């Protein structure tokens, strides 16, 4: 019997409108000890609103049993921790397990645009380049969109940790030659806590 | 609990390096290469932990050519087997694109230059920054990521005073990878 305890997704916890949650995950739950109990606590101080899945089972017959807590957008983002408590009587001692918000320091990203290279435009599609350095923690997001409409086609690099302890990426939008010498603006929505608004958004366009 | 690690990039690419698979676990390692056996490996002796238990490495060189044409190395540990191999696939060319600074990144002091290297397969790839013929310190590079089309995309960015940068010194990104013509090129970039 394996515990695993997933953090609410960044976008989550930085808008008031959605709801983030911490799931705590159960799995190779036997028949023969199939009853699963959480205990959950915030700072050590038990709660009791979480939300306990009903139990299901797998196409290798043990169970995978679900918990999901709540949590209060400014808990999580001033660092209160999680503990999910699994308690089961195959095991010999319950199985605790913690998360976090990563400790230290919040530091707003810098948000750079930067437009293709000389050398990519001998080819029909065109990268356009969205860097977000010395940010912490990595938590954070990053869309895309022209003309107050989403792009789908980016894709993001995982924040990667830089010399100083920040955190750094690059978003690259990749998009019609056609569309970037018509002139249209792309813009760079990144979301992250230490940003005002917990939001900000710097466009790009030929000139 | 046996993992069994592939050379590092450059290892594979220059003939001067030695590329090495590390097969991470008494014990004892035989090794294969297509399911022939080979010898001429060297268990390691040995490493007692944090924990109270063993961690025995055996290491085993290999032919450049033979991993770069995608030959399987086994290892058995006897107390478990595990392989591994080469990306299979062609190996598709990098696409090197040094980029510079940003209009707003000047009012800070230093400066990212970045180099977005796209279209490469398989991921097995390494790069570098130097000036003047000589390394750079302050540089990261991202974890090459997957694209749609099946090649990858990384990002490297080296940062350095507004001062080396507005006095227009040449850095240059290396790049290794076995699709280049002699596994390696450069593009430099300044200002102007
Ligand atoms: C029997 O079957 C069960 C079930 O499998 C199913 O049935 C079988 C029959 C097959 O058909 C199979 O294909 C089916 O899927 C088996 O159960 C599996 O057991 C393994 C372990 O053996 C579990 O593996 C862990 O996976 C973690 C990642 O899990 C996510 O990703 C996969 C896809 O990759 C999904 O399938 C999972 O469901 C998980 O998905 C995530 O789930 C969250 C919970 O809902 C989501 O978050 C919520 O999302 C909502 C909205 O959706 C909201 O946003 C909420 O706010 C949010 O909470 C989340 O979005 C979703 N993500 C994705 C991407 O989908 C790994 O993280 C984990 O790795 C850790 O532990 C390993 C040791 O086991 C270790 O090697 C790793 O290195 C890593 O260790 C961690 O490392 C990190 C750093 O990277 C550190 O930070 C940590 O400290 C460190 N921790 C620890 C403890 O070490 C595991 O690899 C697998 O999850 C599980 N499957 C399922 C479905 O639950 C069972 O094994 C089978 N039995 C046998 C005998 O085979
Ligand atoms: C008691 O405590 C010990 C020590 O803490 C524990 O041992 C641990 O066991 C874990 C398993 O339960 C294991 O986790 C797996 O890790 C592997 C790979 O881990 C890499 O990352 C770590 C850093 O994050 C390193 O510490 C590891 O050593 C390993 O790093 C790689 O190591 C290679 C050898 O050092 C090296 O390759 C060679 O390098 C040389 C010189 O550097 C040459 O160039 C040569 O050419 C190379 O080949 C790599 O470069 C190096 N890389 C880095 C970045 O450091 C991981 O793959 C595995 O993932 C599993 O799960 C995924 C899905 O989750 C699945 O797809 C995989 O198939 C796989 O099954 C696990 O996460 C720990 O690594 C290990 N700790 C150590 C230090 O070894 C145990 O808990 C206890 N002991 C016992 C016996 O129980």
């Amino acid at each position: 019997p394996s515990v695993f305890l997933f953090p609410p997704k960044p976008k989550d916890t930085l808008m008031i409108s959605r709801t983030p949650e911490v799931t705590c995950v159960v799995v190779d739950v036997s028949h023969e000890d199939p009853e699963v109990k959480f205990n959950w606590y915030v700072d050590g101080v038990e709660v009791h609103n979480a939300k306990t899945k009903p139990r299901e089972e797998q196409y290798n017959s043990t169970y995978r049993v679900v918990s999901v807590l709540t949590v209060l957008h400014q808990d999580w983002l001033n660092g209160k921790e999680y503990k999910c408590k699994v308690s089961n009587k195959a095991l010999p001692a319950p199985i605790e397990k913690t998360i976090s918000k990563a400790k230290g320091q919040p530091r707003e990203p810098q948000v750079y645009t930067l437009p293709p290279c000389r050398d990519e435009l001998t080819k029909n599609q065109v990268s356009l380049w969205c860097l977000v350095k010395g940010f912490y923690p990595s938590d954070i997001a990053v869309e895309w969109e022209s003309n107050g409409q989403p792009e789908n086609n980016y894709k993001t690099t995982p924040p990667v940790l830089d010399s100083d302890g920040s955190f750094f990426l690059y978003s690259a939008l990749t998009v019609d030659k056609s569309r970037w010498q018509q002139g249209n603006v792309f813009s760079c929505s990144v979301m992250h806590e230490a940003l005002h608004n917990h939001y900000t958004q710097k466009s790009l366009s030929l000139s």
